[PDB]
């Protein structure tokens, strides 16, 4: 099985993630609800993949996902969100970038996606169209 | 159901495109080995998805998805291509909602599609 780290604060979506993520055969190494302490976790447990809810407090998500490639994690980062920035995530070398609002089919989506190779971003037509 | 047309030159591809499509009501409008009738095709059938594989003969692929956007088409395109850790950068600047080598298989295309219809786009990644 795979291993996580959930890193969010928040208490509904700090549950459905761990039963999203038990229901789809990933172990859960540890659940931080703070930045702070975020990178040093994730270089000790050497977790496969770390979820990151952008509003987390202390050190920002975007910061840890940006310190954590840095130090050349090479893992699975998927950015949260409870509700544009999924560019940004992208270019500072998240996997993917999941809106919690439509459910968390999306976030196993987005970890088959990093599994397989892929990247999984919320998609705006109007750039283009 | 949901609609497509298939835009490849290649006989192995195709039929595996096409078995994936069926296995997940997805009707098949047309089939098209050329890109020369690709945007006219796509217009007067109006498929929800178009899987367009780049290196098809005629108007290049990419330049296929170019122009369907510069007219409007609202649909979901996503790129194929047989082999490569590089294309798909490109294909996203143009406005594709995905880009997956065939290579490894047909539940790539599969994800990009399901990707799609939920809002998100489905394109390489490296850690490089």
């Amino acid at each position: 099985s795979l291993n996580a780290i959930i890193i969010d604060d928040h208490p509904l979506a700090i549950a459905a993630i761990r039963n999203l993520l038990i229901k789809n055969d990933i172990e859960i190494l540890a659940e931080l609800t703070e930045g702070g302490s975020a990178v040093q976790r994730v270089e000790t447990l050497k977790p496969d993949i770390v979820i990151i809810d952008v509003d987390i407090p202390g050190v920002n998500g975007i910061q840890v996902l940006e310190t954590l490639r840095k130090r050349q994690y090479s893992g699975i980062i998927i950015i949260v969100s409870a509700k544009f920035y999924g560019k940004h995530c992208a270019d500072a070398g998240a996997n993917g970038f999941v809106s919690k609002k439509e459910g968390m089919n999306n976030i196993i989506a987005a970890i088959e996606a990093a599994k397989n190779g892929y990247c999984y971003f919320p998609f705006s037509l109007n750039r283009f169209v």
